[PDB]
């Protein structure tokens, strides 16, 4: 499913994002914009082996087992085709544990680089919330 911007934020403050751990809604929205250009079904294959899944773009070395990242975990205990569902919930609740992991939201290259320092708030600017 590709979301439109007010539709994905609203499902992200459903499912409990919006000031997760600090992170204004925004800065959610801002990421999964740079990630995956708000389309559940996307995959991209790393350098090491490892793809990348869903919305959030969460890597299957840490996160979802995929049956082909060799020696990796799978510490939200879910198949990464799970990732790519129409329903965010998986992807939601993968992506609360990867930000209480230590780094923050540092851990999404595109918002480090794309959404860090800049005015978030405009992601969800015009929104019924
Ligand atoms: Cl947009
Ligand atoms: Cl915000
Ligand atoms: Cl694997
Ligand atoms: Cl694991
Ligand atoms: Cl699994
Ligand atoms: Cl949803
Ligand atoms: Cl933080
Ligand atoms: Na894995």
């Amino acid at each position: 499913k590709v979301f439109g911007r007010c539709e994905l934020a609203a499902a992200m403050k459903r499912h409990g994002l919006d000031n997760y751990r600090g992170y204004s809604l925004g800065n959610w929205v801002c990421a999964a914009k740079f990630e995956s250009n708000f389309n559940t079904q996307a995959t991209n294959r790393n350098t090491d082996g490892s793809t990348d899944y869903g919305i959030l773009q969460i890597n299957s070395r840490w996160w979802c087992n995929d049956g082909r990242t060799p020696g990796s975990r799978n510490l939200c205990n879910i198949p990464c085709s799970a990732l790519l569902s129409s329903d965010i919930t998986a992807s939601v609740n993968c992506a609360k544990k990867i930000v209480s992991d230590g780094n923050g939201m540092n851990a999404w290259v595109a918002w480090r680089n794309r959404c860090k320092g800049t005015d978030v708030q405009a992601w969800i600017r015009g929104c019924r919330l």
